[PDB]
């Protein structure tokens, strides 16, 4: 199964967002990041991907297809815009073992607010 994600300068949540910012997936699913607006990419945040997942980072403005294998939570950011709160949370499988850790991890305040919201909403 594939889930399309748009990288936008403006969305329901404000400036610099991923839509959806919450992706529920299963091992083997693919997540396609589409740069609706230019200037975006997708990058795994260090220590915010599950044990054993491979780190990734797409090139600015390219359509990136992520294959998710390892269950757990993945916090991804848009490199240039992370500080402006551009992140998405990918939850692979049930009860991501590393979700409390990601929630607790050091990250920008805006990031934290958006994270809390996406999670609250799931």
């Amino acid at each position: 199964e594939n889930i399309e994600v748009h990288m936008l300068n403006k969305g329901a949540e404000g400036a610099m967002v991923f839509e959806p910012a919450y992706i529920k997936a299963n091992p083997g699913d693919t997540v396609t990041f589409i740069p609706v607006d230019k200037g975006h990419n997708v990058e795994s945040i260090k220590d915010m991907i599950p044990e054993g997942a491979e780190k990734f980072k797409s090139k600015i403005n390219e359509n990136y297809v992520l294959t998710v294998t390892q269950p757990g939570a993945y916090l991804v950011k848009c490199t240039p815009h992370y500080a402006m709160g551009m992140i998405a949370l990918i939850a692979v499988g049930d009860s991501p073992a590393n979700l409390d850790q990601i929630v607790s991890a050091k990250k920008p305040k805006i990031v934290q607010e958006r994270l809390e919201k996406v999670i609250a909403s799931a």
